[PDB]
């Protein structure tokens, strides 16, 4: 998160920290959020050989009794996820066991395909991503308020599609989601509407978020079958 503030510890109980092991190189991390006791929603580009989810955290390098760490047993990348168009950057993760719901660990619902969030309103995103182009990922969970922009604001992003993605962050400000925040949810009025997908390597807003509403049917299918 660029230009955000540290969250009040445990104020966003649905936040999930993902530690991903790549079939080949260094490990990496992403954000995500609990939509069911045993399911976490995140970005498809965050997939890997194996993933461990940590719930109930704030300072990810400091274990707390609120922590619930669970191994992912199944990765469900959207079938149409495309690395060229970067469309459908969404994925569901099934946890080895159901997490226990506590004040520090809770679920968040996903929106209906009929509910299309239009440009103009203010939302917020949280994450453990880098706080600058040359800064490491934040130890603590950060959050920032960002403006939902007209899709035209994201025309410089190849294949940007208003029906599938959200254009987030006023370009005349430096505040923005950034590397490491991927997979993390964008909340507008307390309801999840997007998933951090990608943006400029130089961290300049706006960034691209997956429009969650568009994938409700797909999400419900997976939940039904698992
Ligand atoms: C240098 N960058 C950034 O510093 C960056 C800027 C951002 C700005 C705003 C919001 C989110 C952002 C996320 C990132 C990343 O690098 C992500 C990340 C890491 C690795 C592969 C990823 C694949 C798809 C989406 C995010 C990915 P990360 O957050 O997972 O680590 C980004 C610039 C634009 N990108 C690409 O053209 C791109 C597309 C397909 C790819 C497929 C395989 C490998 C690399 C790839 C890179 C992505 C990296
Ligand atoms: C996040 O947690 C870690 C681990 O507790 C903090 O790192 C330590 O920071 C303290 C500051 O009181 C230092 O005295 C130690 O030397 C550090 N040790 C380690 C393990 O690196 C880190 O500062 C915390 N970050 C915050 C609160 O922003
Ligand atoms: C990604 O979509 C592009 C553009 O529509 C298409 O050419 C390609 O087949 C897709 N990616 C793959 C190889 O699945
Ligand atoms: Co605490």
């Amino acid at each position: 998160i660029i230009g955000g503030t540290e969250c009040k510890p445990h104020s966003r109980p649905y936040m999930a920290y993902l530690e991903i092991v790549t079939s080949n190189g260094p490990s990496k991390f992403c954000g995500g959020f609990l939509i069911r006791r045993n399911f976490v929603l995140t970005a498809a580009h965050c997939a890997g050989r194996s993933i461990t989810v940590t719930l109930g955290a704030h300072n990810i390098t400091e274990e707390e009794d609120t922590w619930q760490k669970l191994e992912v047993i199944k990765q469900f990348r959207h079938p149409k996820y495309n690395t060229s168009t970067l469309h459908h950057d969404i994925m569901l993760l099934k946890l080895k066991e159901k997490a226990s719901l506590t004040l520090a660990v809770g679920t968040l619902p996903f929106p209906s395909q009929k509910n299309f969030v239009p440009p103009g309103r203010m939302c917020r995103v949280a994450g453990w991503g880098r706080t600058g182009v040359l800064k490491p990922g934040s130890d603590t969970l950060q959050e920032v308020k960002l403006r939902l922009m007209d899709p035209q604001a994201c025309s410089h992003f190849r294949d940007f599609d208003h029906n599938l993605q959200l254009c987030v962050g006023n370009p005349r400000k430096t505040k923005s989601a950034f590397k490491g925040d991927s997979g993390g949810p964008l909340l507008c009025a307390g309801a999840a509407q997007g998933i951090v997908s990608y943006g400029r390597s130089d961290a300049k807003p706006p960034a691209v978020f997956t429009r969650i509403s568009h994938y409700q049917p797909w999400i419900n299918q997976i939940l039904q079958a698992n």
